């Protein structure tokens, strides 16, 4: 068994993220080692093993012709042991992974097990590509991720800082190229150092962006509005009366977060994030039109990325949608999603209504993608989301230094097989979008409206650095 050199994983610009490092494994023929017992204590010490524990192992395995003494010493230490020239003691050249960016890209890249086989992340998803063929040994193949390590560092730092400053324990941030479907960053907190998994807590190893399923709440109101503007029955200057901030449908009451409104135009329904206003539109156009937009932008659908235990969530269908179910779909409690799905959906909206498949590998030839929302409707909804960020009473903390930005805040409700998440989903620049981003901050109470307050500022700082690192021309003009 002659171990193969595992393929290099790089970022999209060739920066190393996972590198095969030479190590030396030692195995022994007991019966041959048995001829040199006065050497055993100097061998044991050079192995970092206990004199008597080492001797027992040789004696107790006297019946075997093969045992491992030690796996993955450094090549130096390996030479040190071999230079003792003890009978029965053979070396295998192995490879161990080094992760130059460590905790910063831990969940995306993942790690290898004792046998140098992928256990998590890309290491597992592309295991065959990376592994090559043991011996003639064929070396594994190089893989360039979609991840831009510069954006990844910025995302990791700003999400970590925001969580520490606001007492929060956990969260995620996804950045996508809306044109290419490329995941430019995916960071989760807490994180772990894949180069040192000794103390590693299972909590730190959760790939939240792909695994945590939640009712996305107000962040899907834009998809309800997209269905409205595609129906033929609604234009932006149309008015809905949402007074007095509540709507009774049989036994159920729809309640608005802000109840200071009567007439709202469709932009105002998104700025105020009125559940009554989006519900009244939903009753008029029918739940099926909304369900169809949400399905077409990938909400509650397989991502196709091959991450182990990535979740699909759920977009329930009905033959008949009663009023309560229609309303709860329209304002985001009738489905459950992951942060990756939500970012993919915002990417479609930002890309003038064209969905492009998700990729965690560098995209050279962009797929054709699917026109899921008309360019006219996508353009209209982009302008409405720019007002959500820019207009009076809007999400001003999402405003991006030097650019126009667009998006929607929300309170998500955790789904498990409750607890809450503070969301901000958006894209920039607002008039010619390039990047879509979702920030998820885990929260114990529902109140506070922490989407606008803690997630939005992370969006502001990360979107600003991302656009500049990508040389996107500022659209805040002199």
């Amino acid at each position: 068994a002659i171990p193969a050199h595992r393929g290099l994983i790089t970022d999209r610009n060739g920066e190393p993220l996972a590198v095969s490092t030479p190590v030396t494994t030692l195995w022994a023929n007991p019966k041959e080692l048995m001829t040199a017992k006065e050497r055993w204590p100097q061998l044991a010490a050079a192995l970092g093993q206990d004199t008597k524990l080492f001797a027992d192992r040789i004696e107790q395995n006297a019946e075997r012709e093969f045992i491992y003494l030690v796996r993955g010493l450094t090549p130096e230490q390996g030479e040190g042991v071999i230079a003792l020239k003890v009978p029965g003691v053979y070396s295998i050249e192995e490879f161990r992974r080094f992760y130059p960016a460590g905790e910063v890209v831990a969940h995306a890249v993942g790690f290898t097990d004792v046998d140098d086989r992928g256990r998590e992340g890309i290491e597992l998803a592309f295991d065959e590509w990376l592994a090559g063929v043991p011996g003639n040994a064929k070396p594994g193949k190089t893989l360039a991720l979609s991840i831009d390590l510069r954006l990844q560092y910025l995302a990791h730092r700003e999400l970590r800082n925001a969580l520490l400053e606001n007492g929060a324990k956990a969260g995620s941030l996804v950045i996508m190229d809306v044109k290419t479907g490329e995941i430019l960053a995916m960071t989760n907190q807490p994180t772990y150092n894949p180069n040192n998994r000794r103390n590693l807590q299972p909590a730190a190893m959760r790939n939240r962006a792909m695994i945590d399923v939640f009712e996305p709440g107000s962040t899907v109101k834009p998809f309800s509005m997209s269905a409205a503007l595609a129906s033929g029955r609604w234009k932006p200057s149309d008015i809905v009366d949402v007074y007095p901030g509540t709507l009774q449908i049989g036994r159920y009451t729809i309640r608005d977060v802000s109840r200071n409104s009567r007439q709202l135009d469709l932009t105002g329904i998104l700025i105020k994030s009125s559940n009554v206003g989006i519900s009244k539109i939903a009753f008029d156009i029918g739940a099926e039109s909304i369900y169809s937009v949400m399905q077409q932008v990938g909400l509650g659908q397989d991502t196709g990325l091959g991450f182990p235990g990535e979740r699909v969530g759920n977009l329930p269908n009905h033959r008949k949608w009663p009023k309560a179910e229609t309303a709860t779909l329209a304002y985001g409690y009738g489905l459950s999603v992951t942060a990756i799905q939500l970012a993919h959906a915002y990417a479609a909206l930002a890309n003038d209504g064209k969905s492009v498949p998700l990729s965690m590998t560098r995209v050279d030839r962009v797929p054709d993608g699917v026109q899921v929302i008309s360019p006219e409707v996508a353009s209209t909804v982009q302008g409405m989301l720019q007002q959500v960020v820019e207009a009076q009473g809007g999400v001003f903390r999402a405003q991006v230094p030097g650019y126009h930005a667009a998006g929607k805040s929300g309170t998500a409700r955790k789904v498990s097989v409750n607890a809450y998440r503070s969301l901000f989903a958006g894209f920039a620049p607002a008039t010619d979008p390039r990047i879509a981003m979702v920030v998820v901050i885990d929260e114990p109470s529902k109140a506070g409206y922490f989407g606008g307050l803690v997630s939005a500022p992370v969006f502001s700082k990360v979107m600003a650095g991302a656009l500049r690192l990508m040389n996107v021309p500022p659209d805040n003009l002199p």
